[PDB]
């Protein structure tokens, strides 16, 4: 869907921004700093579900640019494992939210965050 | 969910970018330039459904900035009507996609586009 590589870069950066707001806005809830409303969190995690599937297709062939390391493309099966671990932890987070359990949510949120960081550390260029 | 107004600006700009890719990537299909696969379009319109609800909450109170006109806040019921017309045309687009009919899809796509432009012309700052 991208006319030039820069269009894929812009898309994935926007998707990751949006996805990252939906994740991070739950931090006060899982820390107990903000109240836990099970329906609110279930709806938010549904939005995060959708968003968390979107970035990866915008790292096609020859979309080098932005802060994406070239290793994303030359080590494709591996990058795919970092992405698939992350989305399987998103499935777990959905399960916790859908069930309405703050303990389970806390644990699942931590697992997702660890998977964000694992990919970050391997595949996002240094700042 | 925004620490500063600039965070709400960044969110809505990203949401609108992402939402706009999901809309515009269907243009070759509705023009007949690309093939029509009903299941592909149904899945894409589901993603657009989700995205099209996201920008508006990031125009809260005192999030002036970006290319948002101040009239968005001082004429709140009206802006809300531009937003609600747009999302009701997104409901129609979902219906067309879910039904699998290219004629209906074409018509519904045109209606959505007109609603994007109506809001653009009233509420996005001039370039
Ligand atoms: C788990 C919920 C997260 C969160 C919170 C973020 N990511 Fe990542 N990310 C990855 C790569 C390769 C990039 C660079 C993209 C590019 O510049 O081309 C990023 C970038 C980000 C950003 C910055 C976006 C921007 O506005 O420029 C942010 C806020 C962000 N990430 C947060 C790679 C990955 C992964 C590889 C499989 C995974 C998993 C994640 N990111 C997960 C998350
Ligand atoms: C219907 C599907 C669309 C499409 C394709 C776009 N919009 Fe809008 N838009 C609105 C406002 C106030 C802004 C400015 C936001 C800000 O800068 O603070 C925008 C901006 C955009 C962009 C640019 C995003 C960016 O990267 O900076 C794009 C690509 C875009 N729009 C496309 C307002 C509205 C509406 C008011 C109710 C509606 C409806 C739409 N936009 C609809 C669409």
């Amino acid at each position: 869907q991208f006319a030039k590589p820069e269009d894929a870069v812009k898309y994935r950066q926007s998707a990751l921004t949006l996805m990252a707001s939906h994740f991070g806005r739950m931090t006060p809830v899982v820390k107990g700093q903000a109240p836990y409303d099970a329906a609110q969190i279930k709806a938010n995690v549904e939005v995060l579900k959708t968003l968390s599937a979107l970035p990866w297709a915008a790292f096609g062939p020859g979309t080098e640019g932005g802060d994406a390391r070239p290793e994303i493309w030359s080590d494709a099966a591996s990058f795919k494992q970092k992405q698939q671990a992350f989305q399987d932890n998103i499935v777990k987070l959905s399960a916790a939210a859908d069930a309405g359990d703050l303990d389970k949510l806390r644990a699942a949120f931590g697992d997702v965050g660890a998977s964000c960081k694992a990919c970050h550390d391997a595949y996002k260029k240094k700042k």
